[PDB]
């Protein structure tokens, strides 16, 4: 191919024969992983963080979910920079980031594998704030009782990224209204 | 009432009123590991710092969860009770693995602080992997053969075998889960820790 690191892309449904799926592009080779907790954007270093959270890519038919490695900044980093590491190599693709305040910005780097990942087939992650106790399918129940109702009463997948105040990632898949997996990953949500 | 017994029997009354733990039911949530020390049979354990992916099926659901790796000179009876420091019950003992004709080693659930996966209807398979892609219920060498694997069931597709699940390792490294049904790709999650037990 001749783009090697081209991000996600509903008209670049295609590179999915031909390239590797990271969180937001995709790459035909696989990268080069962080070294010695620094990445190197646009000729200035910047020291990566002990902090980790769930970060999701949709790329127009599968989710990438990915454990990233969180990169504080005072200075904003344009979408689909290149990243390297200390030795030069290309790391990926500057994916968005969050404004913390007028002078602080936070993104969040894949570092090669090294961390979590999900490829969720044929589905569009939603991510939202847990509001009740239990969550199962794509309801949300406050006790058991309300829980035994729904299965005994019960189209398509779907794929739902719980958290509470950015905390306490929890993943669910559900096909036809039926609960497939609930996963509690322990780790703090990105955004 | 039976408050924490193990997988096996009378499902029925348990998963309506009891918390699913990686191989046993529980009424109230466990006490947490303190100060990386179980105690087995009045002995204390120290408890390492190496976790494994561990599983087990109830008869319907399969329960995956991350544990902590104790090592033991001393067989651990299956369904002693586990205690931490402060006499509290943390759980049930599941099954271990020997590593010397003096060494063991258990899995130990940290209450609820550690990855967990619920999988609803399915009985996990653990199986090596042996190519270089995992895709439904199948391997792949490469690209080339999988999109050939979609397609063809794209065009005719008789997998009416409902859903599965396959925990996948390399030399037990590199824990993989894979979801799948009727032939179709779920869900691919990497979760770089080892597998536990004699595979
Ligand atoms: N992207 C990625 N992130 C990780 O964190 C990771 N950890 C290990 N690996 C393995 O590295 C090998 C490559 O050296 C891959 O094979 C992979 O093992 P696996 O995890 O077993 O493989 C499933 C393949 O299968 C890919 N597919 C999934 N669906 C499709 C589809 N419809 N069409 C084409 N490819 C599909 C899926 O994207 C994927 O392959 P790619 O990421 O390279 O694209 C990772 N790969």
């Amino acid at each position: 191919s001749m783009e090697s690191l081209a991000p996600f892309g509903y008209n670049k449904v295609s590179f999915k024969q031909t390239h590797h799926h990271y969180c937001g592009f995709y790459s035909l080779n696989i990268l080069a992983n962080i070294i010695d907790n620094v990445v190197v954007v646009n000729g200035k270093q910047y020291p990566v963080s002990d902090e980790t959270a769930i970060d999701w890519a949709y790329d127009g038919v599968d989710t990438i979910v990915c454990e990233k490695r969180l990169v504080y900044t005072e200075r904003e980093w344009p979408l689909h920079t290149p990243i390297y590491n200390i030795n030069n190599q290309i790391v990926g693709l500057v994916t968005h980031g969050v404004q913390l305040s007028s002078q602080e910005y936070c993104y969040a780097v894949q570092d090669g594998f090294n961390l979590y990942n999900n490829h969720l087939t044929g589905m569009n992650l939603i991510v939202r704030e847990k509001k009740k106790l239990i969550a199962y399918a794509d309801r949300e129940f406050d006790n058991k009782s309300e829980l035994q109702i729904y299965i005994e009463e019960t189209l398509g997948y779907g794929a739902i990224l719980y958290h509470v105040n950015k905390k306490n990632a929890q993943l669910i898949l559900h096909n036809n209204g039926l609960q497939i997996s609930n996963s509690r990953l322990r780790k703090n949500v990105f955004g």
